């Protein structure tokens, strides 16, 4: 299969997913190939982040977005025979690593170590420590949407934001596998909301496409647009839902994300009333502005203040994962504002 | 680490599971040893089901079963650094694949290839099959429950369906991972039910656990009594709900098993009350008889009957996963009756 060290990329992943059952099956039986293809990933993941190469980086998010797209899609016919998992989870378990140390790097154990060790203080704590984050009042909210943000600012940002609110419920979903009762109940009924508490026109991806279908962001428009830190958010979301082991990581992370959309989602919504932009767009971001108040004060008083509770020890876990969200969140809307700047 | 070849068994994987991270990264990064850890799987899998050894199956399923603890349960504090990935799916593809082999010797081409081609009369041909298997009658509920089963019988039966039931509502969380909007719909639903609709009182595995506390079905004896069939009938619930790739032979497995509830359970719960036993095991059975009679209509309705008229080549998946159900169940229920009647 591989005869001999070789450079990896998404191409080489795509070559990997049109491989027949067999085929698979004989890979999967080469630990040398394996061996190359994982030294490749390392090789991959050095020119990302220690040279911090562009286009090594931009290049290990789209593999990473690749596989993630087969965590997270329904899998075709063609390929319900190909057990992809050996080398696939390998390739992630490479790149991911990478990813997390470097968000790591950004995180100092002063940030993470202070905080009170019972849940209702620990909740105080946290908020208060997203509130100095910059990305809780980044000016693209604050400053750029409601004085300047056209149609075409709407329609780059929304393909932007497809790296994440398009698969919501599928990472709650993960989120909730094997979690304690209070947390479980809890991620359920955030869940159920998002499907609508049973009502298909209520569903949110559904409602999300109506928004994306309104400024026509269409999937090749998406795919030419989509910025480097764009990837790596939507990739980071993902990363944090499927492991187990990444879950009080994933409670911080989607716990700052649902306690900023009703600030963020109320200045996108006045803003495009404002320049009569189609009623789509203002169903699906009307719903979270009140929903997800009810939604954040649900996360912290009924996930993060129990898993405190029960185990403080998670509490630098959850602030890990809430830093990731904020730092990563920051990267991308100040990448998104350079980018709308210039236009 | 593995400085030579050796024999691979649930000890050997308890061992890894007690590595820091650190080693786990040195044990990522050394494809001989991972070489020889796939190598001792697949001579697991041979005296398995080639030679057929009755300590290689059990040894062998309780590797899986301790893998699918890991990405079924809440992850603890002391793993959250461990990167099992790399090495434990690996040995996950490797058994299961021999599972899924050995239940595929015992499905014709000629069971799973003449059903109709779209979603309404595909439901009618799949019930008449499932109707034909002996599973879909067996007289460990029909004859042994009404007539013999004792407060020991039920105890030992129960100590069996903790493999299954008490991870229903996250075998439903994963298999609605990028499911299309009607099947999606169906199973969120469902899964909502098992949640009790956000009542904690109404959770199904609280009310199961209720049950098993009613007759001491508790851990250690769980652990001395559970039968090979029951660990089998475990692992493949969890196999096919995981992968992506398994969905459409996990509509049919669990399919089956919504259908087939009703039955069973009406049985069990009508020989409960003749012997007086506990109203906490008559309340999980009372809900089922009724909820499940809806979940199986719903079930073949808007999951089964929407995938096969979406694309009719996943009814052969379906029929597939159904006939895994029905062939592990006879054995199981064979199993238990046998081992019931010797006391
Ligand atoms: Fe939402
Ligand atoms: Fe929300
Ligand atoms: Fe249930
Ligand atoms: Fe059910």
């Amino acid at each position: 299969m591989i005869p001999e060290s070789f450079k990896i990329d998404r191409s080489v992943v795509e070559e990997f997913l049109a491989l027949d059952p067999d085929a698979w099956e004989r890979l999967n039986a080469d630990y040398t190939a394996r061996r190359r293809i994982g030294e490749a990933c390392r090789a991959l993941s050095r020119h990302a982040f220690v040279e911090e190469d562009p286009s090594a980086l931009e290049e290990l998010h789209d593999v990473l977005a690749l596989i993630y797209q087969q965590d997270f899609s329904g899998a075709p016919v063609e390929l319900l025979g190909c057990e992809t998992q050996p080398v696939l989870r390998d390739i992630a378990a490479i790149l991911e690593g990478a990813v997390l140390a470097a968000e790591l790097d950004s995180i100092s154990e002063e940030q993470i170590s202070a905080y009170p060790r019972s849940g209702k203080e620990y909740v105080h704590w946290l908020k208060r420590v997203i509130g100095e984050h910059p990305a809780a009042g980044h000016p693209f909210y604050r400053d750029f949407v409601p004085t300047r943000a056209t149609e075409g600012d709407f329609r780059f940002y929304l393909a932007q934001e497809t790296n994440l609110d398009p698969k919501f419920d599928d990472i709650l979903a993960f989120m909730q596998i094997g979690a304690a009762p209070d947390e479980k109940m809890e991620i359920a009924g955030n869940y159920w909301d998002e499907m609508g508490n049973g009502k298909p026109a209520e569903v949110h991806t559904a409602m999300f496409a109506h928004a994306l279908d309104a400024l026509d962001v269409n999937d090749d428009y998406i795919r030419r647009n989509l910025l480097p830190e764009a990837k790596a958010s939507g990739n980071l979301a993902s990363c944090l839902a499927i492991s187990r082991r990444h879950y009080y990581k994933s409670v911080g992370f989607f716990g700052v994300t649902e306690y900023l959309v009703p600030r963020r989602f109320k200045l996108v919504v006045d803003r495009w009333a404002d320049i009569g932009l189609p009623r789509e767009g203002i169903a699906y971001h009307d719903a979270h502005i009140s929903i997800d108040a009810v939604h954040a004060s649900g996360w912290f008083k009924n996930v993060i203040a129990p898993a405190v509770d029960r185990d403080p020890r998670v509490g630098r876990e959850i602030a890990v994962g809430a830093l990731i969200r904020l730092n990563s969140s920051q990267r991308y809307l100040d990448s998104l504002l350079m980018h709308l700047h210039h236009d």
